């Protein structure tokens, strides 16, 4: 009950910032996440004995892949924690509890392959779920872990607060299907420029929470350049692996994934930053002004990639 988590000074300070890196020590990530829940939500809203057991069962079910791993989960959780603590009044007791859990579980059991590769390989999960394949798998794995004995961190919610919270987590996890992000932002832009955006419209929150999730999931691009550049390797190791696996099915992969077309990365980083990231954080700032630091940092990194092209690094 009275068992606060504290962090080393530098961590206690830097964690509150959007561009925080959770560091190379696996064994502190669970404390960091508990710390975030206790500050973001209250010291009460999860039984520690149950949270810690959930966290470790969650960690246990992330695989040792270069990018879509346990560190990515906690990175994305952290970025969501930065948004919640800078938009304190806007979000319900439950929205805070479910979103942080949503972020931690958003990529459960990821194998390091796109929805595309599941379809062209004809993986069972592509048969069981026609769209948002991995994302429906991830939400599925979340419910499995919640139904293990001694793992129901939501135990004390009512029947209806429970279905309210499992439904926040489900749409939140689905929204990390970047194929849905594009429509979701277009509609949110159209509703902010026309002035129809209304955070009391449930279907409107849904979309906003949807985009926060895109923003949190993409937040490796909102870090300091040395973090961003070193993450870019990890995401490209999965990309080139999947390219290798496309070639094995006798399909030439998009160039993003062809490890012969390594020369073309910086241009593809530009393309990504212009098509996805700058828009996401632009629209997210419009809707949630205090999240501007994410846009600012995103822009800085786009600039850093323009210098790579221009042979200045
Ligand atoms: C949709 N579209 C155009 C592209 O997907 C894209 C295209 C050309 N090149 C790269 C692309 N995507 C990425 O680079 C990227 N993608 C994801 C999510 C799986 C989609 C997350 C992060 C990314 N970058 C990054 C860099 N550094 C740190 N973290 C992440
Ligand atoms: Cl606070
Ligand atoms: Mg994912
Ligand atoms: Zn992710």
């Amino acid at each position: 009950g009275l068992m606060q988590f504290t962090l080393p000074v530098r961590l206690c300070k830097e964690i509150e910032l959007f561009h925080f890196d959770i560091g190379p020590f696996e064994n502190m990530w669970p404390g960091i996440f508990v710390y975030m829940v206790h500050r973001s939500c209250g010291t009460s809203c999860f039984e520690l004995e149950k949270l810690c057991r959930f966290i470790m069962s969650v960690k246990k079910n992330y695989r040792r892949v270069p990018y879509h791993n346990w560190k990515h989960a906690v990175t994305v959780a952290h970025c969501m924690y930065a948004i919640l603590q800078n938009n304190h009044t806007l979000f319900t007791d439950l929205e805070r509890k479910g979103l942080l859990i949503a972020c931690l579980c958003h990529d459960l059991d990821h194998r390091g392959f796109s929805n595309s590769y599941l379809q062209k390989f004809d993986h069972p999960l592509a048969a069981l779920y026609s769209t948002s394949t991995m994302e429906q798998h991830h939400f599925s794995q979340t419910v499995s872990i919640l139904q293990l004995e001694g793992h129901n961190i939501f135990s004390t919610l009512s029947s209806s607060e429970y279905e309210q919270v499992l439904e926040i987590i489900r749409k939140a996890i689905i929204a990390t299907d970047l194929a849905l992000y594009f429509g979701n932002r277009k509609q949110l832009e159209e509703m902010y420029q026309t002035g129809s955006l209304n955070l009391n419209n449930q279907s409107h929150r849904d979309r906003v929470i949807g985009l926060m999730m895109t923003a949190c999931d993409l937040c490796s691009v909102t870090k300091l350049w040395p973090v961003t550049k070193l993450t870019a390797n990890d995401i490209y190791a999965e990309f080139w692996a999947e390219g290798d696996e496309m070639k094995k099915l006798g399909i030439q992969p998009i160039p993003m994934m062809d490890r012969d077309k390594k020369d073309e990365v910086p241009q593809g980083q530009l393309g990504f930053y212009n098509a996805v990231a700058i828009p996401c954080y632009t629209t997210l700032t419009q809707i949630l002004p205090p999240t501007e630091p994410l846009l600012k940092a995103c822009r800085d990194n786009l600039s850093q990639w323009e210098k790579v092209i221009r042979g200045e690094e």
